[PDB]
């Protein structure tokens, strides 16, 4: 093993590092990179299985390297809420529910 994971998410994998994905630590990803998910199942290629929408993974992802939350303008909010609830991040919900009053 290494610092580099790769996340099968829907079919589009994801590569990026155990630093990032273990900033929350109550989150799914930190808790299925650490081993503690139970149903932590992986591809031949080692990839962890995701069975979510890819489309919506990257600024979760973003928000895990630099906090910030950045959508581009055509891309739906309702969508990263979804998988941030699914991903369970308190701070990335709030900010997105903070941005979807006004």
């Amino acid at each position: 093993w290494g610092k580099w994971v790769r996340l099968n998410v829907g079919g589009t994998v994801f590569l990026t590092t155990r630093q990032t994905l273990c900033r929350e630590q109550k989150s799914f990803l930190s808790r299925l990179c650490q081993g503690e998910e139970l149903q932590s199942d992986r591809d031949e290629t080692g990839a962890y299985l995701i069975d979510r929408d890819p489309t919506y993974f990257g600024p979760i992802l973003n928000f895990l390297r630099h906090g910030k939350l950045v959508l581009d303008k055509d891309m739906a909010e309702e969508g990263v809420l979804e998988e941030a609830e699914f991903y369970n991040i308190g701070p990335l919900i709030r900010i997105i529910k903070d941005r979807m009053e006004e």
